[PDB]
């Protein structure tokens, strides 16, 4: 119907560092048909909302312990298809069109790899990003090790 408030919920700093934004689609057994939500690529945790106004991520995903990621030639549409390789369970990725494709697996392959893909098409104002986004999980790696046990 509609909503009501006053005041202004702008923040900058949440809790991960934001890499890269676009309606992403999920997929995984079960599903049957790739789904729609707003995912966010923060840190090395995929985060997937239903729409910007919402503050809890309907759900969220992870692939820091990726194992490694795979390409569907499927023969119908230009697009990039990958999946993700997990030690756990794969699951399935999809994106709108090639652009965004290339986008996320790299800048996937840089929140996993810890470096940066150079066997990419995007461009010099693209790649920037993953090596920002490196440069930012680099710092991550300070305090991530398990503190004693």
């Amino acid at each position: 119907g509609s909503s009501g408030s006053s005041g202004q919920e702008r923040l900058k700093i949440t809790a991960l560092p934001l890499y890269f934004e676009g309606f992403l689609l999920i997929k995984r057994s079960g599903y049957r048909e790739y789904e729609h939500y707003w995912t966010e690529l923060r840190g090395t945790t995929l985060f997937f909302y239903t729409d910007k106004k919402s503050i809890i991520y309907v759900d969220k995903l992870d692939i820091v312990d990726l194992t490694c990621l795979t390409e569907q030639n499927s023969t119908e549409k230009n697009c990039a298809k990958f999946t993700l390789v997990l030690p756990k369970e794969e699951v399935q990725l999809k994106t709108e069109n090639t652009e965004s494709g290339e986008e996320w697996r790299g800048f996937i392959l840089t929140v996993t790899e810890l470096s940066v893909p150079q066997n990419v098409s995007l461009l010099p104002g693209q790649v920037i990003k993953l090596h920002e986004v490196l440069e930012r999980e680099k710092k991550r790696r300070i305090e991530s090790g398990p503190s004693s046990g």
